[PDB]
């Protein structure tokens, strides 16, 4: 409870990611975004039905891919995203498609990509600090910018 990576002191990039998924009355609309404090560096309207969790992972994976070879500090408004980047990768890499007990592995394909994407950046820190997602600081600013951009990419699905 309440865990996070420490931000890299000399980061090349400082981004905020967010996945948004909601029903616009009947249909499920999802969107992902990677932004700075003032600019949207990447946004994409997502396939209908995409869960908020899957969207939050897609956003984060995308940020990692764009930060290849660089030092990245990325903030996630999701507890799921940070937690997912700290799962026991070993499980997602055993032989077969299912868990040991024989069930399906939730979001196996995204998590597998997230895990690979993790080492594209030269140095990486995934910060999850809710106490600053509100108010007026670079973080609150950045959280709003990303939650807004993702929200909009969905609305324009
Ligand atoms: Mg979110």
């Amino acid at each position: 409870p309440d865990l996070t990576d420490q931000p890299i002191p000399d980061a090349d990039y400082t981004w905020y990611t967010d996945g948004s998924s909601f029903l616009q009355e009947g249909q499920r609309r999802a969107g992902a975004a990677v932004t700075t404090e003032t600019e949207v560096i990447w946004a994409r309207a997502l396939p209908a039905g995409t869960s908020a969790q899957r969207a939050e992972l897609i956003a984060l994976t995308q940020a990692l891919k764009m930060a290849e070879g660089k030092k990245l500090n990325v903030y996630t408004d999701s507890r799921y995203a940070f937690a997912t980047a700290h799962v026991h990768g070993e499980i997602y890499r055993r032989r077969g498609l299912l868990t040991s007990e024989g069930r399906e592995i939730k979001n196996k394909n995204e998590i597998l990509a997230l895990l690979k994407a993790l080492f594209l950046p030269k140095r990486l820190s995934i910060i999850h600090c809710p106490g600053h997602q509100k108010g007026n600081s670079a973080e609150a600013r950045g959280n709003r910018m990303a939650d807004q951009a993702a929200r909009e990419a969905a609305m324009k699905a």
